[PDB]
């Protein structure tokens, strides 16, 4: 099938856009949207502080639109940039508000994703970090 | 896990907007963007044309917002807005010989730019992939 909404791309979109979406209306209370809440959380899987080049890439973002949302993030006290090479590294109100936010993004996922068994999760988990993370550039 | 490249929320969107950036850039040389080719693509496929609340369910927005996006394909005169000839009620949007060309010619840049992401998986793999995204963007209820 030719047609758009038998097409992958479109439909990975179209299901990337509604996550999105649900996930910032989830958000609300915590005042965080998806590109905040995602360098906070990256910064909260160390202790230290995590290399900012490595947010970056890992967001499929440049440095340059991270710069702004650790500004973001520092005017909430929840992570401090410390140092060419940039660290960001979370606070201890950054952690606890990072679990709050994650309960509120595991509900929103929980609702597009009921009925979807975790055999089949697993299967897209694999597939997407395979196409976001390639082992070298074809 | 707790690490967020494990969050498959996270995954969904992070390639998700990969296949849109993609798709902005391959389009450059139409002058289409991923909303208005999204909306030629869908007038295409009907003979007659489609109407506008089908085109905004498919794409997942209310129909006050396809509005602008017909003006612009019809300014191009690449859509028509014109009357269903089965029930001149039933206003249709239908793409034109030129719509029809650069669809052509649009669809063949995207097919391509999807490719770098989605050629390597396996067949049964995609296969799941689209029923599961399917199920989840359009549900379906009860025969
Ligand atoms: C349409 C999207 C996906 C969602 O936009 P949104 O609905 O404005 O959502 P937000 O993230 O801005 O806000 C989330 C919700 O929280 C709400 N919200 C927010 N901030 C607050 C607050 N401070 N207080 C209270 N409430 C609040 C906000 O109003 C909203 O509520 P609701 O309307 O009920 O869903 C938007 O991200 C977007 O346009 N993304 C770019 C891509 C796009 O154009 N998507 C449209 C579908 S077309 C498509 O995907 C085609 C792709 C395609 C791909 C490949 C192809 O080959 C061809 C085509
Ligand atoms: C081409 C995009 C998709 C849109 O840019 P644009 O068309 O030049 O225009 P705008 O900058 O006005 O953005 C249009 C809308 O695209 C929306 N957008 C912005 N990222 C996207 C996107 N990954 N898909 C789908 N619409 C988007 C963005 O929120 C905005 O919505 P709205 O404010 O309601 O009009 C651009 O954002 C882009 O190239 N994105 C690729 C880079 C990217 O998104 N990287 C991932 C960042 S991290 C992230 O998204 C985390 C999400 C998350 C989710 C769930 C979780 O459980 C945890 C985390
Ligand atoms: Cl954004
Ligand atoms: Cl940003
Ligand atoms: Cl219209
Ligand atoms: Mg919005
Ligand atoms: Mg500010």
């Amino acid at each position: 099938s030719q047609a758009l909404s038998d097409d992958i791309g479109f439909l990975l979109s179209r299901v990337g856009g509604m996550v999105l979406g649900a996930v910032n209306k989830a958000l609300v209370p915590t005042g965080l949207r998806v590109r905040s809440y995602s360098v906070l959380v990256l910064a909260c899987e160390q202790a230290e502080g995590v290399n900012q080049r490595g947010v970056a890439a890992t967001m499929g973002l440049d440095p340059s639109q991270i710069v702004g949302l650790v500004d973001e993030l520092e005017e909430r006290g929840l992570v401090v940039r410390t140092l060419r090479n940039k660290l960001i590294a979370a606070t201890e109100e950054g952690r606890r508000l990072r679990d709050d936010a994650k309960a509120r993004v595991d509900a929103a996922h929980g609702r597009y994703f009921e009925g979807i068994p975790d055999t089949v999760v697993n299967q897209m988990r694999d597939t997407l970090q395979s196409i976001a993370f390639p082992t070298f550039v074809e």
